[PDB]
């Protein structure tokens, strides 16, 4: 048994089928009085779901399902016909995002891509019909950020007018990726000081919007 297992199988017995923001509250709730687990969380998902109304995205990748509580929080968001796609390459967590996912009703918007991104990414035009992202989150391994979000640049993905969103800009932190948002004539940055999920630390989320080369 594992701690993503138990999570799920708290989802399926308490929230609303079909009901994506119960899921969210019920994972909340889990990882509030049980175990602790790296989702966005509720004061970060908050900042999120601003991003994800504000831009309206037709297309968001999503870097790192983990258990799904991301694609949730954005799929929930978009308007109809907007599509998620969300790279995983854990097996086990890719698993446990696509029944998240279905009992949240949400499985039509949401392709999740199995592997690791700096491998996925390259196929994205070819193999999954993409022209450019509209929305990039970023929360998979933090020195990762960096070298996929120039993959991403380089395999002619961003628009001007792309939004990068980074989760744990300041915990873990991603202290390479900001230099280079913040440094770059290529991205106009805004940092969001909030919360880590489920406690009380000082996090963050980084939005880098990207303004072509
Ligand atoms: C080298 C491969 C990079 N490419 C990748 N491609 C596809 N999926 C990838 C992935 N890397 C990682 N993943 C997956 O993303 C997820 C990994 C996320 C890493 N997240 C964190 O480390 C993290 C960690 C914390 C954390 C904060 C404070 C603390 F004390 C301890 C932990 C908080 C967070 O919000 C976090 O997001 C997993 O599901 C993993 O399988
Ligand atoms: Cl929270
Ligand atoms: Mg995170």
């Amino acid at each position: 048994d594992t701690k993503e297992q138990r999570i799920l199988r708290y989802v399926q017995q308490n929230a609303k089928p079909g009901d994506p923001q119960s899921v969210l509250e019920a994972i909340d709730t889990y990882c509030t009085q049980k175990e602790w687990a790296m989702n966005v969380g509720d004061a970060k998902g908050q900042i999120m779901d601003a991003v994800i109304r504000e831009y309206s995205p037709s297309l968001v990748l999503e870097l790192g399902a983990y258990c799904g509580y991301s694609a949730v929080r954005m799929a929930r968001l978009l308007q109809p016909g907007a599509r998620l796609l969300t790279m995983e390459m854990n097996p086990d967590y890719a698993a446990i995002t696509q029944q998240m996912l279905n009992f949240a009703g949400l499985q039509d918007k949401v392709t999740i891509l199995n592997g690791a991104s700096q491998d996925l990414i390259p196929q994205l035009k070819k193999k999954y019909d993409v022209d450019t992202l509209d929305m990039v989150f970023l929360d998979h391994w933090k020195d990762r950020y960096l070298p996929d979000t120039l993959l991403l640049e380089k395999c002619g993905l961003l628009r001007k007018g792309t939004v990068l969103l980074a989760d744990n800009v300041i915990v873990p932190g991603t202290p390479d990726f900001l230099a280079y948002v913040r440094g770059s004539s290529s991205f106009e940055c805004t940092h969001y000081s909030s919360y880590l999920e489920y406690m009380k630390v000082v996090d963050g989320l980084e939005k880098a919007i990207y303004q072509g080369p």
